[PDB]
Order: structure tokens, then C-alpha cells, then sequence
């Protein structure tokens, strides 16, 4: 049980066969004379040769004429003054998008344990905007097991050939596969080889049909969630800073570079949801696993994790990697870092974002641990303090850990409160937590496994320097941030309230500001969609330009 | 005894000092107006505030106008209705380059033990435009040991502390310390403290006052080589491409992605003189260690090898980074699979490029082999061809090999026909080869340390594919490459000679062609600064557009 789509009509719904009339229309043609003359010749002709990958489509285009003013000329007609099929298939091609809901269902189907397949009739792109159709084939391709394009096998649709050809790669009997198409003469071949077939017009229908023998829903499914990461699949980058610090990234995407800067405890992955997209969107986006995380350096002193060594290791590892700037968008830990970095290193910032951590002034007149005891439900950020007492407590159950702290608003099982008196973290929670929505049981192993490397003192550490932060932060006091920037808040993140935000304003005069309702404190995976909503919008708003 | 250049005036010449006058009488201003207006307050002064990091550049230009009101007051003068400091600063900032001598010096008498380092006066610049700044802030720092900014340390020249700081961050004495600087005042203090001073104007005086100094010659010497690359200093990639395949590579500069594919028997570093230049030319280098060198998979089968395959590889690699194309440039094998990719991936190219290897088609009457033994100087691949015989022999002295093969047109030492016959491909070559002028002892040793890992049955194996690589090659008999290609010959490489590409033409329409003389088959290493110079113009003309 398996389920292959074409491309064309299918998955990429302005087809490109449907242009041509539209053209013949438009241009006042012989209906059909476009259609006709696109397969002038049969599996000689012009067509198929390039299906087959016998020449490129730049080489077919004069082939392509030809066959007009043929056509033309038996049905006698002129052609326009300016008549071109290079200008006519470029737009076409380039006016053709994603069918979303087709791609959802095979999503679904994928996730349902499904093999899927994408099996077209397709040229060798060799066009100056190539791009546009390489690009298109990249989103696709990836939410698939395998693409079939009949230009590399040689083989075109209807040729049985090619069917058994996906057959045998599909590893599947014809019975267990199913086989939409917008062309009802290649379904044919596949019917009559046993597989199931539809026909697709209407997305809508093609969709009933398929929820219909699949026994899985795929029409009118739930808002499905942005496309997530396996780390195997991953591009991960290694750069020195220092002698003894190594720090690791993910590296994928083209456009300017946006650094994505994690909190605590968490991981390059703690932006799993977020890091395709600004892919798509057009960035290249390098995810951190920040110094003391999973594969990076981690030193064991407290002062190697104060902001200004931090930065200074996030500028050297710019330095080292060909970057003027980076757009640096943080959280948590990492939200407070990428401040200090709009603070001290405009230089090197293209533009700054913080989801949940807000831009607060170091008081002068104020040792941040007075500032500490104020506001009780910082009273854990004291347990951690002193070197052993948390980490032991951390490091004793990795999975019992995640699990207690990766929660939606209301999932909740800690009262950071009382922590100190309590004599613990987890101290009144269980052992054997239940799994949030958030994270599936592989999502969380995932956390556990980086942490078995460095442990937490490292990450401890940074909630251990303050006296030393503090000081360089003064220095500070008389500058404003006027880069672009962007604060985002959530509602139900009792540590970090939206409220502590109100006051940035006084500090970056052009502050942007994102919202999120219902969300808790671990915005990437609880609020992935709307994460991605309020970033790319600011990206393409206030990055490039 | 150490040397330590500034910024403005001394490796970056035109002086936003002196723009200032330029704009005076320009701007028909009363002679020193913006200066004097530039230092008003003297250390409680905007300026030195700003110098300090106690306000950002956008903060200091308002309190730059206020002083030109008053300045112009007293002088009882008026400014320009449309009179504006910020526009005056853009151009002058961004019409201020490196001055190529001066940083010449620097790279000479740091290679000859020196340590160097920018000590400058600068602001933290928040403009829009600020990364023209940053971008030139890159090209230098990599250059030096240290940078100090006044804006960072909190300190300003002259103070003397500053000049103890560095004194300290130098760990030397004052005696053992040169120190060149256009702003006398700057001088005296450093002068007082015991070390040398040079006051700088012209640059060649400068200079002259130098190398009579340290007893180098810095002056009028030699075309030094361009810029080479340290493995520890670069950024490292992995992505693992099949399941027992990882590739690993390395990524330097932003822009378009061009993909560097090296050839027998080297590695991405055998790029190393290109890899700066281009990034600096303003594209995304990733130099590969190409399937079986160094930090990539090294699989024993044969066939692993094939074109076909390699690509396949490329092809997925740019999936996994996500990467719609690249522009692929080749050099031995390298050329050649960079060839495969413009003829069975268009989407996927942006532009391909081969140094050496040309386009031949594959002859459809004419197994490969029988096209071997033509060309008596293709008598070592034969000796290839039979797995064991010649991995024995090439990893029986690593050093032996490198030094053997790494060598300028007439440094040779091989006869590489006759090979068979011979019984070996060192058969007559010696054990204690001596050292190129192209390689360095300890630019040899690396190629040493790569292969101890994957040995050479790998990196063999890409000769061990033929009958199926020209089989694979024969499907493509109808096509021709219409993207933009560039193929570079070299004069005296015996084996890839330029009369071989007399053909491509046939194939290629719009071919550029590249032409290097007195140069051998290691075009990268033999003649970088000509290779430099020819892709990268091809680059801007060809690539990004
Ligand atoms: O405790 C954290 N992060 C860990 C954390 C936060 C919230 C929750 Cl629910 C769970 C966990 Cl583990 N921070 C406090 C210190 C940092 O800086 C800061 N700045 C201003 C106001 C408050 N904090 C933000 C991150
Ligand atoms: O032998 C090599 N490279 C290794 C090599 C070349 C030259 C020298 Cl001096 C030393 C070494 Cl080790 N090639 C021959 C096969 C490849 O394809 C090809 N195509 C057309 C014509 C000739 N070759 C080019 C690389």
C-alpha cells in the first residue's frame, strides 16, 4: 500500500497543458493548435524526445516552432508578428504553484506509513530562469520517498516500462498502490497493471476518492504542522572559536544568513519547526547548538559563559565562516544573547529578534542578585547558582527532565517558586511524566542523547555569570539599539511576561512587536505556525528589504 | 619585536580625516570648520564618547550637527539649506579601501615571525550601510593577531592606558614594538613608553622607514601569493548523502553557492589560494572533499564511483543544504563530474566551470578502453585499473607520493608512459623527493594526514568506472550545454593538454575560454593568482549577472 502523484496537474496545479489553451484563447489561435503541435510526431517527435532526456528543452523550443508554422499552415492561419514559445512557457511554468492540499495528503499519507512518489513526464530544464523550476522541485521532493523523472530513466508515460520501472523501485505489487494523474491515458497503463487509479480534476474530489480507498482522512484534515527536521537528513557545520571551544550548526537555505540562537536546556533542534521555513522562505538559516550544547565545547568554568566571551565567540565564528553580519534571532538564554549582540556589535547585525526574553537595562545602582530575589518565581534561577547542586539534580533522570519542562501553558507540573526552600527542581513532580503534546517519545530522546555528551554544568553556567554581565552591561547604559528589531511576546510564559517587555520601547525607538496568545514559554514547538508567521513577515519586511 | 598599524590613514587610505577638508572646500566652508566641530569638548566631546562605545554612530551624528550650528555660529557663517553630516560620513566610509602595500607589510613581516595588530580609534556604527564597514573590517582583521577598538576596550588614543592595554595584550616590551600611525599626537605616547614610531603620509616613505627598522624588505618585494587557509581557522561541513556516505566540505563567504570539486589525488585544500578570493569576490565557497578523500566516506566497491552516482550524490547534497543550484567548478576528475552535472542537471547548475579537464564526447563505436591505449601517455591509467596493485604502491610512501606528484612543469620526476612496462608508477623516481616551490613541508604533510584515513582504494576507483561511465555518457549523445560554461587550459599539463578542448566548441556554443601559460597540471597551486583572476571575473560576468 503505497501512493504515487504526478507533478503537473497534480501536485503543481496551474498544469502547463491547460496554458496552451489559454494561449490559444489569448492569442486568438485554432483551439488546439498548441496541443497539436506540442506532439507533432508521437514518440518520434520533438516531445517525447526531450521527455526522454534525448535533448535539453532549450534544444526543443526551435523544435517546438517548427511544428507551428506546420501546424499553421495546414489548418492556414498566420502566426502573430512577435509569436514566441520561449516567452510562452516561461510564464507558465513560473505561473505554476504548489497544490497544497494535494501535498498535505501525501503528507498524511507518508505519516500513515505510506511510500510515496512522485512520477513525471518532465523536460531538462536549461533556460536562464531555470531556478524557478529547480526551486519548486526542491520544496516537493523533499516530503517524498522517491522522484521519477522521466528524463534521467529514459523511459516516458505511457510506456508500461517506466510503470514496472516504479513498480520494482517501489518495491510494491501493483495491487498495493495507488496512482492519481491528470492525464487518463497514462493512468491506463497502471490500471491494467492492477493498481488503483484516479482521476483528477477537481483536487477536491481526487481527494475524496484517495481518503475513500486509503481509509485515512486527508479532505478537510487539521491545520498540519510546519515541516520538521531529522537530524540525519541535516546539513551540520563544525567551526573553532577558541582553542578548547568548538561550536556546531545546522546550515541550510540560500539568501542573507539568519543565526538562530536557542535557550536553555534546549538544542540546534529546539527550532526544528521553524528551520524549513525561512529555507523556503529564502534564507540560510544556521541553528546553534550554543556553547555547552549537545556537539559544542563545553568548558567547565563559570566565566566562559558570560555574555561579552559568548559574543565575542558568536563574532569569531562569523569571522571564520565568511559573514559580515547575521540577522541573529534568539530565545530564551539565547534572546538575551542576541541583545548584547545588537548592543556591542551593531557591526555584525544585520537584525536582531528575541521570542519571549525582553531588552531590560542594567541597573547602576543595583547588584542583579537584590534584582534577583524580587519577583518569587525567579527563585530556581538562585538553585542553580551554586556548581553541582542543580546539575546532579538535572543529570539524574535526562528523559524525567524534558519531559517535566517541555510543556504547553497548561501542562504544566513545576512551581518554579519555593524552589530553593523545596530543596530541589523537580522536587514535587513525578518521575514517570506523561508526554506533552509538544514533543512526541522521539523528540524528546533526541534532547536526551545531546545531553549525555556535555552534561549541565555548561549550560548552568550561564545563569552564573551576573555580577560579570551586569558590569559589562553598564557600560552600555548610554546607547540605543537602532537596527532593526523585534520583540515577541507570549502569554503564558509566567517567567518571562509579556508585561517585563513594556518598557524597550524607552530603548529601541523603532521596536517591531509580535504577539502570540495561548502560548506557553517554548514558543517554537507550541506555536510553530505562528512562529513561522510573525518571523518571515519581519524578515522580508525588515531584513533585505 | 612586534608591529602595530592603524586603521584610518595607515591600511585604509583615504582618511575620513581628510574627507572632511574635501567637503570644506567643496562646500566653500571656512577651512578646519568640521573639524574643529568634530572634536568639540575634547574627552567629554561627542567624539570621544562615541570612540568610548558610549553611544552608537546614529546617536553621535545629531551631537556632530549641534557643534556645526555653534561652529558656524561663532565663525558667523551659514550651512547649506540641505547640509547633512550623515550623507557626508556614507560616501567618505564607503570611499575609504584598504591600502594593499601597507597591508603587504603587515603579511610579510607577520610571515616572517612578527606580531601584528590593528590599534584604532572607531565608533559603533548603527547605520544602514554599516555593512560596508563590517565587510572591510573582515578583510583585514584575518590578517592580524589582534584587533583592539577603542569603542570595546572603553579606551581612546592617547591615552596612555590603551597603549599599556595593548602593550599587555602584546606581551611585549615597548622596546620590542613598532607602531605606525598618521596622527602624530597618537605617536608620542607610545614614542614616550620606549617603542617605535613611524608617522605616516606616503605610504612608501612609510614603509621605506619600515623595513630599514625591522631588516625585512617590504618594500618594492615580491608578488606575494593570495590568501591561503589554515584547516583549524575554517569552517567544517558534513551531510551525509546516502546511508554509508557522508561528504564533508568547507564553507567560507556569502552570495551564490559555488561548489568547488577538486580532482586525483588531492582534497578541498587543494584549493586552498582560491578559497579566500572568491569568498572575498562575494560568493558562498564549499570546497569538497569529493567522495573517498580525507572526511568523506570511502566505500571499497568499484562502482561506487561512477559518474552517475557522483552526481546523484551533488545533486542530493544540494538537497540536504538546501540549495535549488550551484555553480560547479571542477579540476581533474573534478572537471569531469562538473561536466556530467551540465549535461544531466541544468536545474540543479548555475554555471559550470573545468580547470584542465575538457569536454570530450563519449564515441557510441569505441569502448573506452580501446580509446586508452591512443595516447601513449595515458599508460598509468591502465596500471590503475586492477584493484590492489596501485593502492599498494601509492600508499606504500605517502610523503614519497605527494612530493612526486606535487611539482611545477619542469620540477617533474615521472614518466608516466611506459608505466605497465615499468612495473610501477615510481618505478624510476626517487624516495627522497625534494620539495617544490609550490608546496611548503608542511602544505605536503597535510595530503599525508587526509589519506591515512581512507587510503587510496577510493580515490582509484573513479578510474575503475569506464564502460560505465561511458555507457551512462552515451544517453546524453543528443544534448548540448547551453548554460554558461568556462573551460581554463593550462600550457604545460602533458596529460590534460589544451588541444584536447579544441572540440568542446561543437558542444558548447557560448563557451568562454580560459588560457594560463608556463602553468602544469596543479593549476591551482602553480598559478593562484592567475586562477583567481580568471573565475572570478567570469564569476560577476557570468554567474550572478
Ligand atoms: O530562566 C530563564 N530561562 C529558562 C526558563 C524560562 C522560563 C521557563 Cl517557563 C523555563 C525555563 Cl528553564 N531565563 C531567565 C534569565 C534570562 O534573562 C532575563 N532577562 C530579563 C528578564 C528575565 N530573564 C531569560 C531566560
Ligand atoms: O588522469 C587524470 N587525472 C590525474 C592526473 C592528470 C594529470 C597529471 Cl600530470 C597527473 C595526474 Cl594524477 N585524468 C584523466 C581522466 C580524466 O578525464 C579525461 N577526459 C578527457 C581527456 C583526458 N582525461 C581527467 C583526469
Amino acid at each position: 500500500r503505497a501512493a504515487v502523484f504526478d507533478l503537473d496537474g497534480v501536485l503543481a496545479l496551474p498544469a502547463v497543458f491547460g496554458v496552451l489553451g489559454r494561449t490559444e484563447e489569448a492569442l486568438a489561435l485554432p483551439r488546439g493548435l498548441l496541443n497539436d503541435a506540442f506532439q507533432k510526431g508521437g514518440p518520434e517527435g520533438a516531445t517525447t524526445r526531450l521527455m526522454k532526456g534525448e535533448i535539453t528543452l532549450s534544444q526543443w523550443i526551435p523544435l517546438m516552432e517548427e511544428n507551428c508554422r506546420k501546424c499553421s499552415e495546414t489548418a492556414k492561419v498566420c502566426l502573430p508578428k512577435n509569436f514566441s514559445i520561449k516567452e510562452i512557457f516561461d510564464k507558465a511554468i513560473s505561473a505554476r504553484k504548489i497544490n497544497r492540499p494535494m501535498l498535505q495528503a501525501a503528507l498524511m499519507l507518508r505519516k500513515k506509513g505510506f511510500t510515496t512518489a512522485i512520477l513525471t513526464n518532465t523536460w531538462l530544464d536549461d533556460r536562464a530562469e531555470r531556478d524557478g523550476l529547480a526551486q519548486l522541485m526542491c520544496e516537493l521532493k523533499m516530503h517524498f520517498d522517491f522522484l521519477i523523472e522521466s528524463c534521467q530513466v529514459g523511459m516516458v508515460k505511457p510506456e508500461p516500462q517506466i510503470y514496472k520501472f516504479l513498480l520494482d523501485t517501489l518495491k510494491a505489487s501493483p495491487s498495493e498502490v495507488v496512482f492519481l494523474d491528470d492525464i487518463g491515458a497514462n493512468l491506463k497503463p497502471a490500471r491494467d497493471l492492477g493498481m488503483v487509479t484516479i482521476l483528477v480534476q477537481d483536487t477536491d474530489t481526487a481527494l475524496k476518492e484517495l481518503e475513500k480507498v486509503t481509509g485515512i482522512q486527508l479532505l478537510n484534515t487539521p491545520a498540519p504542522l510546519p515541516t520538521s527536521c531529522n537530524p540525519s537528513d541535516m546539513s551540520h557545520g563544525y567551526v573553532t572559536v577558541k582553542p578548547r571551544v568548538r561550536l556546531h550548526f545546522v546550515e541550510l537555505g540560500s539568501g542573507p544568513a539568519v543565526c538562530l540562537c536557542h535557550g536553555f536546556p534546549e538544542s540546534w533542534y529546539s527550532w526544528r519547526y521553524q528551520i524549513p521555513a525561512l529555507a523556503q522562505a529564502g534564507y540560510r538559516v544556521l541553528a546553534m547548538d550554543m556553547k555547552g550544547y549537545g556537539e559544542s565545547s563545553a568548558p567547565p568554568e563559570i566565566e566562559e559563559y558570560c555574555m561579552e566571551v559568548l559574543c565575542k565567540e558568536m563574532v569569531t565564528f562569523l569571522d571564520k565562516l565568511g559573514l559580515s553580519q547575521a540577522v541573529f534571532i534568539g530565545h530564551d538564554w539565547g534572546g538575551m544573547l542576541v541583545w548584547y549582540m545588537a548592543l556591542f556589535y551593531p557591526e555584525r547585525v544585520r537584525a536582531v529578534a528575541s521570542l519571549n526574553t525582553p531588552f531590560i537595562p542594567a541597573n547602576p545602582n543595583m547588584s542583579p542578585l537584590e534584582s534577583i530575589k524580587a519577583n518569587p518565581v525567579f527563585d530556581y534561577q538562585l538553585y542553580f547558582q551554586e556548581p553541582g547542586v542543580a546539575e546532579a539534580e538535572l543529570e539524574q533522570n535526562l528523559s524525567r527532565t524534558f519531559k517535566s519542562l517541555f510543556r504547553a501553558s497548561d501542562e504544566s507540573v513545576l512551581s518554579m517558586h519555593k524552589v530553593c526552600e523545596a530543596g530541589g527542581l523537580f522536587v514535587n513532580s513525578p518521575e514517570e511524566p506523561s508526554l506533552s503534546r509538544m514533543v512526541t517519545e522521539e523528540e524528546i530522546q533526541f534532547y536526551v542523547q545531546q545531553f549525555k555528551k556535555s552534561g549541565f554544568r555548561g549550560p548552568l553556567n550561564w545563569y552564573r555569570n551576573m555580577e560579570r554581565n551586569w558590569k559589562w552591561a553598564c557600560k552600555s547604559l548610554g546607547r540605543k539599539i537602532l537596527i532593526p528589531a523585534l520583540m515577541v511576546t507570549a502569554e503564558k510564559d509566567f517567567v518571562l511576561v509579556p508585561q517585563m517587555s513594556q518598557h524597550m520601547e524607552d530603548w529601541i525607538p523603532h521596536l517591531k512587536r509580535g504577539h502570540i496568545e495561548d502560548c506557553g514559554h517554548w514558543t517554537q514547538m507550541d506555536k510553530p505556525t505562528e512562529v513561522n508567521q510573525i518571523l518571515i513577515k519581519w524578515l522580508d519586511s525588515d531584513a533585505r528589504n
